[PDB]
């Protein structure tokens, strides 16, 4: 038995929860893995998840590493489980409250996460390919670091994949199904033509550039540096609501505040240009994250 395994896996560490299932630090075959475990009446969730993460031409550098979908009986009851690589340093929400980066760490961490988003949206056509994919959930706390700095997109169950030769969506998409905070504003005012599916790889440009915003907060150069927020930390309570965001978003037309001190640096005058390049109202206006990650691959070389 040369593949990975349930049943040969042993829980060492609670390390976090996701919208369903909870994930933990395992130990598969003397390597650490992550784990994370369904019960059996979130079979739905679990099953979506692992179909998303089979999605053949997946795998890429900056996406979690799926290793195995499995079931574990304990003589009690059934867990469903879905395991992957395990990175230490958790999300980029973790990383980002515990540390300041350098201008080298921001970049890294932006480029590396534009170029998993990319990955996801690409599609290769042919039933040799691989359908474009759209995340529906972009933030921080989904978006992994990894030991080297550069990011990993996980939390792929809410996903939406496009296949072209019948220009359809795989599902039949529910409205507004992510983290409100990070909703585009076409999803918070429902104007989204749900029927397009560049209107899923649009939205999640926006929450792109808000993971941006987060990061570039981050930056210490010469000492100076933002404190740790989520975006929209100024503007709406802790665990807004739709019409909390809606208002601030659509009808006042607010976006997270780009410091002055941003101008004086070429790296966060590129990354602040992102930002309002992905925070347009008008999908259609949004940089693609192809562009970005070949706009940041520019800078990262002359740096
Ligand atoms: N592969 C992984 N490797 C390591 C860790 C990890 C490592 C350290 C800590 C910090 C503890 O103080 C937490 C988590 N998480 C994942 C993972 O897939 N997580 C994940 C996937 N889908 C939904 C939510 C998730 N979490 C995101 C991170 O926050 C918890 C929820």
């Amino acid at each position: 038995g040369h593949m990975t395994i349930a049943r040969d896996i042993v829980l060492q560490e609670s390390i976090g929860k996701g919208r369903f299932g909870e994930v933990w630090r395992g130990k598969w075959r003397g390597e650490e893995v992550a784990v994370k475990i369904f019960s059996s009446r979130e079979e739905r969730s679990w099953f979506r998840e692992a179909e998303i993460y089979q999605t053949v031409m997946l795998r890429h550098e900056n996406i979690l590493g799926f290793i195995a979908a499995d079931n574990k009986d304990n003589g009690t009851w059934t867990q469903l489980w879905l395991v992957s690589d395990y990175h230490e340093h958790g999300s980029l929400f973790d990383y980002l409250n515990r540390y300041t980066v350098t201008v080298e760490g921001m970049i890294k961490l932006a480029l590396s996460t534009a170029s998993g988003l990319a990955h996801l949206h690409m599609e290769i056509v042919g039933t040799q390919g691989k359908p474009a994919i759209a995340h529906r959930d972009l933030k921080s706390k989904n978006i992994l670091v990894k030991k080297n700095g550069t990011c990993c997109i996980a939390d792929l169950g809410l996903a939406v994949r496009h296949d072209s030769a019948t220009d359809t969506i795989d599902i039949a998409p529910n409205h507004r199904v992510g983290t409100k905070r990070y909703m585009a504003p076409e999803v918070l005012d429902d104007s989204i033509n749900m029927k397009h599916f560049e209107s899923f790889k649009r939205a999640d440009i926006y929450a792109m550039g808000l993971v941006f915003w987060e990061i570039a907060r981050r930056c210490s150069i010469g000492g100076i540096h933002e404190d740790y927020q989520l975006p929209y930390y100024d503007l709406v309570p802790s665990d807004p609501s739709v019409e909390e965001m809606r208002k601030v978003v659509c009808e006042q037309k607010l976006r997270p505040n780009i410091p002055n001190r941003w101008q004086s640096c070429e790296a966060l005058r590129v990354m602040a240009k992102i930002m309002r390049e992905c925070w347009y109202a008008n999908g259609a206006a949004r940089l693609t994250a192809l562009r970005i990650k070949k706009t940041l691959s520019q800078l990262s070389q002359q740096e």
